[PDB]
């Protein structure tokens, strides 16, 4: 089996300009730079930044693939102040419903997408449990009256 | 103001079927919810989903080195490594590594999201990089040199 996360990796064009993104608006942790990588520890995750320097990045852009990281919803009000301030390209979320808990999302120079959320795993569950839940009129196991 | 760690990873993927097949098979995560669209997984805790985008254009992702590791033990690797063959996993060559690398696979999902497993550490590779600072040092400020 797998043990758990080990480290994400990020292929960058300029090793200078993401690494103030990820200290800045990740608010990652700096450990060592070298030539073409940086490493990072963001809240006990392993954070590497490697240069491809000439390498294509219009496609990504296309593809909802995203990672996101725990906010609590007045951090998310001061984190899109920063986002703001910082001139990081914030991406119009999908429509949500209130159940589906607040979000921002955001790439990095790459174009990587991020989101932070406020909500939990559980959360989103309980959201589907209760909606399963209201389409359910005939609970097996209940007892009915006058039969 | 603060972040508190990965709330969840998102995969968009092509084929559904397909995908939750292979996050289920290729990186053992456990389906908890399924729909249309979307699929919800636990992987030791961690949140992930597949979210389907039919038709988009998945070409120069193979170009781009991002990727997420998995931490396994050295016996898991060699497992993987047949686990992968057998069921078809686009496995990928690797960069070259120095044994202090410590020993890792790289491979891509059918969408090409690229993974790794890998066999060493954040510590084990500072100590790694750091004991070569160490080998390229010769004084140490200090100590009780012998004629000044
Ligand atoms: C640890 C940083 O991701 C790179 P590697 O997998 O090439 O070591
Ligand atoms: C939870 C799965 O990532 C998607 P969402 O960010 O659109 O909710
Ligand atoms: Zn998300
Ligand atoms: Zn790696």
């Amino acid at each position: 089996m797998l043990q758990g996360i080990n480290h994400i990796c990020f292929s960058v064009s300029n090793l200078e300009k993401s690494i103030e993104f990820y200290q800045k608006i990740l608010q990652a942790k700096l450990l060592v730079k070298g030539r073409k990588l940086a490493y990072f520890d963001l809240n006990g995750l392993w954070i590497a930044l490697n240069v491809e320097e000439d390498i294509p990045r219009n496609e990504i852009k296309q593809s909802y693939t995203h990672m996101a990281f725990t906010v609590t919803n007045e951090a998310l009000d001061h984190l899109k102040e920063v986002l703001i301030q910082n001139d990081v390209n914030i991406l119009p979320g999908r429509e949500r419903d209130e159940r589906d808990q607040r979000s921002l999302y955001f790439t990095d120079p790459d174009g990587h997408k991020f989101e932070f959320h406020t909500g939990t795993l559980q959360n989103r569950l309980e959201y589907y449990k209760e909606d399963k839940k209201h389409m359910t009129f005939y609970i097996a196991g209940e007892n009915l009256y006058f039969q």
